[PDB]
Order: structure tokens, then C-alpha cells, then sequence
């Protein structure tokens, strides 16, 4: 019994593809749904249909009705400020 | 276009696996060796002597010599924080 390893290795190698977390690296910052995210990031709008959906079935996204389409967002500021800090850690600006 | 991002899939290439992050998760408190790391966690001195070796050569792990001795721990806060983070979206308790 350990409550939080046994929980976030369900996160930590469902990071592994570099197109998913980009997404999630700008939502950290700004809101997008999938047709926006596709615009934004170059994706197709078929891709990301199932890339957000998969996010959010790892619970790094969260999906959300508004006005006339569904926005995607970052589930809360906890794995926001886990995502700030991989690319913190792959962007030294003085080693 | 990427700039960074590829080399942010090689932090994710350092996670994937069970008590290698049980491991760091405990040196985000507190810092242990090969020989402690397997008192502490009940694990075995062939095996962190991979798995120590790995993360340092992955740089989420940085030894320190002690004469015969090396102490070992994070690389920086920036992978303590991705770790204590994700161990913080695992569960959600009142507080
Ligand atoms: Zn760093
Ligand atoms: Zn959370």
C-alpha cells in the first residue's frame, strides 16, 4: 500500500509521444478544442477526435460544453504544473 | 516544428516502470543510495545498481562521492516537481 505510485504510473508512461503533451503544454497557458488544437499545432482534426479523448481517459484532460462547441482544457493544476516542468528540465538556459 | 520537444519524450524515456519513480518520489524528501534505497523500499543491490544507474544516466538522478561511498538524489527541482506533482493528481484529500 502506497496511495500515489499506484496511481500515477497510469500517467507516467502515457506521456510517451510528443504530439500529445505539446497540446497540453499550451492548454497549461491558453484553451483549445480539438479543431482549434489541430490549427495551433498542425494536428489533423481525426487525430486529435481520438489524441484529446485519450488525454482525458488519462485524466491530464478535460473536455467541456460552451455556447457552440466543446472546449479541452487541463484537468486541474496539478499534472499543469508537472507538464511545465519536463520541458523546465529539457530547456536549461545555463548549464 | 518542435524546438524542445523531442528531447521532452527523452525525460519520458526515463519514467515507464514501477519503483524507478517509487524510488525518486522518497528522494523527493529525503536522499538514498543503492545499498539504503534496498533497506528502505525492500528492493535488491544488483537491480538499483541498474535502475540508479539508469536515472543518473537519464539525468532525473545526479550521484555525490563519499569516498568509497556515493550519495545520490534528483537531478534538479525541476524533476522533483514533474514526480511530487503527478503524487499529487493520483489522489485528491481533504485537507
Ligand atoms: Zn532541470
Ligand atoms: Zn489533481
Amino acid at each position: 500500500n502506497t496511495d500515489t505510485l499506484e496511481r500515477v504510473t497510469e500517467i507516467f508512461k502515457a506521456l510517451g509521444d510528443y504530439n500529445r503533451i505539446r497540446i497540453m503544454e499550451l492548454l497549461s497557458v491558453s484553451e483549445a478544442s480539438v479543431g482549434h488544437i489541430s490549427h495551433q499545432l498542425n494536428l489533423s482534426q481525426s487525430n486529435v477526435s481520438h489524441q484529446l479523448k485519450l488525454l482525458k481517459s488519462v485524466h491530464l484532460v478535460k473536455a467541456k460544453r460552451q455556447g457552440q462547441s466543446m472546449i479541452y482544457s487541463l484537468d486541474d493544476i496539478h499534472v499543469a504544473t508537472m507538464l511545465k516542468q519536463a520541458i523546465h528540465h529539457a530547456n536549461h538556459p545555463k548549464e
